């Protein structure tokens, strides 16, 4: 698991997102659309995105990025300790949604982005293994959900 010096980085970091939570999950999303065009295929209320300039404008966008990084941010703060926050998700991804968890892997990946695009020179090495490690963490235990349910 992480250590407790790891989870503190962890919550320290998350501190930069809690001061502007639709603006970082706005630029999540928009990371992971971009980066992967199939992703937004999942999204019905999202597939009429034509541009960035569409993704950018939308205010439902950023809607859904506060959900998501609320979702994200309360498993978070439960550290480690989120098996009754993380199985409804783990179970509505792969039943209702069907996102595979190559796709939680592309979030991850977007939310490391856009913390250093964001607080370029303020998300030092020791705070990214940290986080990184938090959501691999996140990313393993929805994955041992998903090997249960025998999704992808
Ligand atoms: C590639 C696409 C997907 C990725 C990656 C992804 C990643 C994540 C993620 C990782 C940090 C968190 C936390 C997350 C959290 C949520 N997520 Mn999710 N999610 N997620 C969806 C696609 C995806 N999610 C879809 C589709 C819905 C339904 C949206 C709608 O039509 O209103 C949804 C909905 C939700 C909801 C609403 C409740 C529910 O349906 O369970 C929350 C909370
Ligand atoms: O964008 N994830 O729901």
């Amino acid at each position: 698991g992480l250590s407790d010096g790891e989870w503190q980085q962890v919550l320290n970091v998350w501190g930069k997102v809690e001061a502007d939570i639709a603006g970082h999950g706005q630029e999540v999303l928009i990371r992971l659309f971009t980066g992967h065009p199939e992703t937004l295929e999942k999204f019905d209320k999202f597939k009429h995105l034509k541009t960035e300039a569409e993704m950018k404008a939308s205010e439902d966008l950023k809607k859904h990025g506060t959900v998501v990084l609320t979702a994200l941010g309360g498993i978070l703060k439960k550290k480690g300790h989120h098996e009754a926050e993380l199985k409804p998700l783990a179970q509505s991804h792969a039943t209702k949604h069907k996102i595979p968890i190559k796709y939680l892997e592309f979030i991850s990946d977007a939310i490391i982005h856009v913390l250093h695009s964001k607080h370029p020179g303020d998300f030092g090495a020791d705070a990214q293994g940290a986080m990184t490690k938090a959501l691999e963490l996140f990313r393993n235990d929805i994955a041992a959900k998903y090997k249960e349910l025998g999704f992808q």
